[PDB]
């Protein structure tokens, strides 16, 4: 199971880890991808997860989009986890670098409540432009299921833990 995590609350745990490496090690039931509405996994966590699947995640995602159309900002879809997890929950947090409503971050985290346990990144953090301290606060105030947060950057991980209220 998950190891080396710091417990933040009853159900939220955090670790300084590469989510790709964490997924390959644990093979969780659900890994969360920091997806965009088109499921175009170009960079950040999405590019890293997709590259770990040898692009199988992108091939599956393009078929999903061709059939269903784009996701909503704040929405999600469950696809295969490929070599990383049983499933991948592609969650679309608002991209503040695209001027998207930061208020949609709570709706994005609500998707996690449909899964008993998840390995996840902080939504809308990194290349999505939101404040990761704000993302962690929305996560602990929204997610009720067991979420194991992987934070890639050690310096950000320390800032998140040291400032956690
Ligand atoms: C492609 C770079 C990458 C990897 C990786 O390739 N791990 C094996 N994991 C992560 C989380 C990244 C990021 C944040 O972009």
């Amino acid at each position: 199971s998950f190891s080396g995590y710091l417990k933040l609350t009853d159900n939220v745990y955090i670790k300084n880890a590469d989510i790709v490496e964490e997924a390959k090690k644990v093979k969780p039931t659900v890994v969360v991808n920091a997806a965009n509405v088109y499921l175009k996994h170009g960079g950040g966590v999405a590019g890293a997860l997709n590259k770990a699947t040898n692009n199988a995640m992108q091939v599956e995602s393009d078929d999903y989009i061709a059939t269903n159309g784009p996701l909503k900002v704040g929405g999600s879809c469950v696809l295969s986890g490929h070599n990383l997890a049983k499933h991948c929950l592609h969650v679309v947090g608002p991209n503040v670098n695209k001027g998207e409503d930061i208020q949609l971050l709570k709706s994005a985290y609500e998707n996690f409540n449909q899964h008993e346990v998840l390995l996840a990144p902080l939504l809308s953090a990194g290349i999505f432009g939101a404040d990761p301290i704000h993302s962690l606060r929305v996560c602990v105030d929204t997610v009720r299921t067991n979420v194991y947060l992987a934070v890639f950057d050690k310096n950000l991980y320390d800032k998140l833990v040291s400032s956690f209220l």
